[PDB]
Formats: structure tokens, sequence, C-alpha cells
């Protein structure tokens, strides 16, 4: 089916299906029973920052997640991504709630993808910047119940006009382009992907998440993938 | 019709159409028939880089070719883009040939937009850097004769198996995703485009020209735009 | 003597050096006596963000300077920098106080320095880009009253520790490298400057304002250039 | 004495000094005897490229080395840079000729060190690209018999008038900026340094090799550090 390969800010503990007794952040290989995990002291109402990186050399996908005036939490895993994603992939973000619920509000995205071969000078390069969102982002496929416009920003579940978080939502955001992550003649490849989000909720339990992915192109949400499953996997295995 | 705004590398002088009477560059706004044009000295088989640029400050589009160990060629015309163009637009390269013929390679290319808000540390930009292309390049769109993969270029117009220039050609490269180049919250806007070509012909009277251009979304060949009208315009008006 | 090139920000009107009757920012070449101003309408103790651009194609010096929520300012002036500057050069920010006070501080600068040849892929660039300052900042000349450190701020002129600007102070900051502006082989030659500011005073008459400059590599604060000279020229000449 | 980290291109094993039987690639933490080291198909008379990369997060110096048309050569180490060098340093390259000798041209060169504090939005960045060099090169600090401007290239070793390579021969060339690899609000630092090379010699038996280094700001080159210790180390050890 879909592959998916993703870096979650889970707000809410399921701890039937593998997550930790707190929130996290965690890398996800085809499943949303994380391969690795690390304590995340997550802030309601404060604007918080996500750092992901990869390259092809050191075949380690890592994520750093901190706030203002906070100390950051950081988790690392070994994974050659050549032997799990396709030559061509699209990235994007994406976010669900449950019976708990949450804003999944993302302020800022930007994402750089590097291709240097073996020739003199030679690279290929992605870069996108978004400091910003319109009503009308072309450059952007929206999938569920995700929104841009809202004071420059991007909602990715429903939130009421009054500023209330809806349950049971799941949206997500991908990038119009399709990116290259593998080429034949490529020597070093790697990845930079970044944004500022905002998780708030009037509840003392949120739920269910944030996630930035990597899937196959024609990817799109699963059925019925609302609160744990954080709108990219079909199931719980 | 289509909205075109373009840099031409015009190779063959049409002079009952403007053309003056030599190889040249020139802005064209929503014409074939530049608003104003550089003497070119086009060096037939040699590879050649072309710089375009442009900031809604100055409100001056700039063109700059140049080939090794040679004197550059220039050309401005000021105008504000914002008054031609739509608020999304595609970026792209054309060429063609008619009744002589010429090689319209394509061996890198790249783009940047930049938009800055007047908020503090606001900036939306899109940038991508091909220097080599693969026979399935899913981030471009193709038209007519145009192939990428024949030893990691773009080949405008139909090149023969044995390297020969196909006469009658047309063909157009352009990126799969919409670019912003007008915000209503942006105090500075302005983009970049920089390409290396290689025209070569084994005639001593090359045709048609290679153009770098910017239109509506969802541009397509104009009917018979072969030959002098580079695969942009549908007339000579 | 000093070859300076500056964008002053200049809060205090002395209208007997020329200076209009409000608030403004203006391109001063060689003398404080701008060659070209515009109204600026500043807001006291707000940060604020400042925009320089320059390209050797267009020829034109031009700067926006904006606040959050309010229109900007800006002001364009063409001149030949090869014609007015050596080959190398040092860029900096400077600001002075003279019987009025204001704090000039500098919360974050970047410029970027690019010289494009006619070569095929040769690029010359320079960008440093300061999102906070440090004690210790080895790769910064301060020079008269400027210090960095202050909760990571490069406060320009004397601020005594209750927060209070002092009178009579300049102070200018410099990159550490000399930056090559002109190159015998360079097509096409630019440079982008951007920094936030806070120009704040207990006064209703702040006095005397911010400037980027760019000047020869040894250039030193000019003996009583305290004031309206901003710590950039000798006399109001 | 000198802090030093480089990555050696060795082109003359001195088996006697822990250098394996072949031309390679190698990590050097404080000695010329590499930490690790990786073997090096290097081809006499070709010009080359090195990639070398490094983040705070995976704590690993790479390095790639290749040639057109040939497979790469890559290795690996990991290591704490922050618990090896100071705060302060400044990058460079090295090279160097003993009884044998060779060319240590370079033609290009770029380095960009990113630090990215726990604020929002707040980077610290530098990013220096030479791909062309002049006879006064202010920016560059060159040691020993290093020259730029010969065709617009670093030569680091002498090489005579007629394009014979001298013997014993040392020269290294420094950026003249600081570059500030550790800051205490930072979450993730980065740096990426990349060079095109070109090692050419009329023997059979070229040495003694080029070397990317990063060291303390006051760093010189030690007594007797031609031939095998590439103008980086004082002894053996
Ligand atoms: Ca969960
Ligand atoms: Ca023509
Ligand atoms: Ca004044
Ligand atoms: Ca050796
Ligand atoms: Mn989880
Ligand atoms: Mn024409
Ligand atoms: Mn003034
Ligand atoms: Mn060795």
């Amino acid at each position: 089916a879909d592959t998916i390969v993703a870096v979650e800010l889970d707000t809410y503990p399921n701890t039937d299906i593998g997550d930790p007794s707190y929130p996290h952040i965690g890398i996800d290989i085809k499943s949303v029973r994380s391969k690795k995990t690390a304590k995340w002291n997550m802030q309601n109402g404060k604007v918080g920052t996500a750092h992901i990186i990869y390259n092809s050399v050191d075949k380690r996908l890592s994520a750093v997640v901190s706030y203002p005036n906070a100390d950051s939490a950081t988790v690392s895993y070994d994974v050659d991504l050549d032997n799990v994603l396709p030559e061509w992939v699209r990235v994007g973000l994406s976010a669900s709630t449950g019976l708990y619920k949450e804003t999944n509000t993302i302020l800022s995205w930007s994402f750089t993808s590097k291709l240097k071969s073996n020739s003199t000078h030679e690279t290929n390069a992605l870069h996108f910047m978004f400091n910003q969102f319109s009503k009308d982002q072309k450059d952007l496929i929206l999938q569920g119940d995700a929104t841009t416009g809202t004071d420059g920003n991007l909602e990715l579940t429903r939130v009421s006009s009054n500023g209330s978080p809806q349950g049971s939502s799941v949206g997500r955001a991908l990038f119009y382009a399709p990116v290259h992550i593998w080429e034949s003649s490529a020597v070093v490849a790697s990845f930079e992907a970044t944004f500022t989000f905002l998780i708030k909720s009037p509840d003392s339990h949120p739920a269910d998440g944030i996630a930035f992915f990597i899937s196959n192109i024609d990817s799109s949400i699963p059925s019925g993938s609302t609160g744990r499953l954080l709108g990219l996997f079909p199931d719980a295995n």
C-alpha cells in the first residue's frame, strides 16, 4: 500500500499499541509502532520547532524537537532509506484527533533535498519554504480536513470558528512536486526538514499528534486513520 | 490565451517580424516581437550560460548570456510583472526549429523565487536545480518533442539517434510545481533563473532559438508555433 | 579618506544639513547629505526589518524598511558602485546618539554577496547570518561603544544597565572578512543585506539613527561623528 | 599546540607510520596516524571532488572522494567534535611534497557551517564559495608556499613556471574569518565542506597529499611538516 516513513510528534500515549506512558517523538518505519522513541516534554499552547535530518552516508534518520527556553528532545534511528522508499516520493505533514483533541497548526515549513553526483560540480536540489500560507496555496495538496489561510497558517485538523479543536479529524498537507530521493549517479544524498507547530488544547489530555512524513507519490489518507493512527497508517500493526 | 513573458535566445533573424539582422537575445512581453533586443555573438557548438533576473523593487527584467572566454550580451527592460502575469504561474524552457535546424540541449537549469513579507523573519521561497536529467524526470512537464535522459540532458527539440537536429520541431519543459510570484503581504519579491545550453547545427544558419518563459499554470504549445514563434506564441502579432 | 556608501535609517531631521522634516531612510554616497530620501513612518519601541539590494546589471541601490502590520518605506538610487567603491570592501552597521538618544539594537543581521563569472558553473559567494550574538563574537569587529551579548543582541550605542540609552554615543560592527565586490571575469555581481533592529527611546524625539554601510577595508569611526553624522562621516559636507 | 582535525587525501603510503599499502583517504584526529582509513583509487592528472560532512546529532565525520566516471571512496569516524575542538576555529586546506612530488592544485572550495538555536527561527550560518582564485585573495590566509592566481587556481605547494611540482614544499590556505562551531543555545550544529582538486605528477609515485583541516584560530605550519606530515603535524606520533 502506501510506503510510509514518518517522524511522529505523538501527544497521546496509547500503551496498548506500544506508545510509552508519556508524550514523545518517534521514528516510524511502515508502522505506527515506532521503531525508536524519546520522551518529549510537550508544552500545550507553545510554538515549537522540529528538525528532521538524514544523509545517505551516515544512514541515520534523526529528529530534534524543542521549544524556546526549554531543553530539546532527540531521537535517532539507523535506516538505509533506499531500502524502504521508492525512487520518487512526496513529502508532507499529517495530524489527527480522536476522542481527545488539539489544534495541529503549522506556522512555517521548509524542506531541502540534495543529490550530489560523482560528476564535477553536479548537484540536484529542491528547496521549499513556507513562512506563511494563503487561502489558495496551489503548490500544496490538502487531504482530509486540512486548510490554509486562517491568519496565514496551515490547520491540519478541524478547528471551529471560535478556535476550538474538533475530535475525529484527520488532515495532511503534501508538497505539490514529487521529490527525487535516489539517483544512480549520486555519491551523497540528503534531506532536511523543519517546521514550527502549535499544539493547543483546552483539555489536560491532548491527542493525537503531528507527523512529518515521506510517502509514495500517490499517497492518500487511509480509512479510519483518525486518532492514534495519525492519518498515516490503516491499522495498528 | 496563454500569458507569456519570455527571454528569447533567438538564433535566426526573421526581419519581417521585427528581428534585427543578426542572432540576438530579447525580452518578449506577450509577443514574439521583442520589446527590447541586444546583439548576441552566438557560438555554434559551444556551451553557453544565460542569467535572467528580476525584483519587484527595481521592476526590471534583465538577462545576461555569455560563453567561456567571450564577452557577454546583456538586455534589460523595465516591466512591472505584477501588471502582466497572474498570481500563480509556471516556469519553463522552450525551443523550436523551422526550415533551418539546431540542437536545443539543456545541460543544467536552476530557478529561485523569493517573496519577503513585512513580517519579522517571514520569507517564502522555491528553488530547484537540475545539473542532470533522468529518463523519468517526474518533476518536469514535457510538452511536444522534448525529452530527457540522453546522456543526462534535456533535448527540447528532436535530435535523431545519429546526433542530427530535426526541423519543424517544438518542445517545452516546465517545472511541475506552480510558482507564487505575487503575495499581498510581500514587500520584496524576486526570482533568478540560470541555464547552460548547447546550440549546435551542421549548417551555417541555425534556427530558431531557445527561450526561458513564465506563463499561466495551464500553458501548452500553441498550434504551429514551430520555427520563428519558438513554441511560445500562436502568431506573429 | 574612508570611501563610504550607506543606507541610513535617520530618526532625527537635521534640516540645516539637508534632512527633510521627518524620520526617513536615505541613500548616502560619500556624504551624510543623502543623494535620495523617502519618508519613514518610524515606530518607537517596535522591531523593524530593513532590506538593502543591489546588482551590477540594473545598477540601482534600493532599500525597503518595514514594521509588522504597517506599510513599507522604499528608496532607490541609480549608482554604479564599481565607480565608487574599491575592489575589496568591508560591510557593517553604524549608529549614534547626539543631544537626543535612542537604543540602536540589532537582533539579526545577514548579508550575501555573489559574483558570477563568464565561465561554466563559476560563482563566488559569501553569506553570513547572525540570528543571535555572543559576548565574544570573534567574527565581528566592534568599534566605539558597540557591544554584543546583552540577551544575544548587538547594542551599537551605549545602553545603561537599567536599559536607558546614552547620548553622544557612536559604535559600529563590521564583519571580520573583507568582501570582494568586483571581479574582472564577473558578468553579474550582486549583494543582499537584511537586519532586524529595535529603535527605542523614552523621549518623543529619538536620535540619531542606524546605518548599514560598505567601506574600504581599514575603516574606523571618524572623529566627532556622534549625533547627526551617524559615525560614518567626519563632517557635514 | 595546534588542535588539528583533518581529512587527508594521502597519495603516498608511509607504512612505518601506519599508512596502509596504497593511496587512501583518512580521518586524522590530532595525529597523522589516521583513526580510520579507506582505500582510494587515485587518478593522476584527473580533477577530483571531495565531500566532508558532519552534524552534532549523529556525531560522525564522513568524507566522500570521487572522480568522474569512477566509483567513490568513503570513510567515516564517530567523533564528538565538541570534545576535540575549541569553540572558535579556522578551516583550511593543506598539502606537501617530500622526496616525491605532485601538484596540489585547488580549483574550487566551498564551506558551510550552521548552528540552529532552540529559539523560533534562529539560525546562525557562514558560507563561502570559491570557484576561482585571484592573485590578491584578501579573504584567504596563505601559509608556506601556497599561492593563488595562476590561471585562477590555488597552488598549495610550489609549482615551477614550466608546470613541474617541487619537492619539500608545504603550503596551507585558511579562510580569513574564524568559524563558530559550538554555541551554548544550539540544538543542532553542522558543517559541509567541498573542493575540487587536481593531483598531478610526472612520476609513478606521487606524494604526499592534500588535507582539509579545522584548527585553532592561530594555527600555522609546524616545523619540518613537509612530506608525510602534510603540513599539519609536527611529528609522527
Ligand atoms: Ca498516540
Ligand atoms: Ca527568429
Ligand atoms: Ca539626522
Ligand atoms: Ca603518506
Ligand atoms: Mn507513538
Ligand atoms: Mn527575435
Ligand atoms: Mn538623513
Ligand atoms: Mn595516511
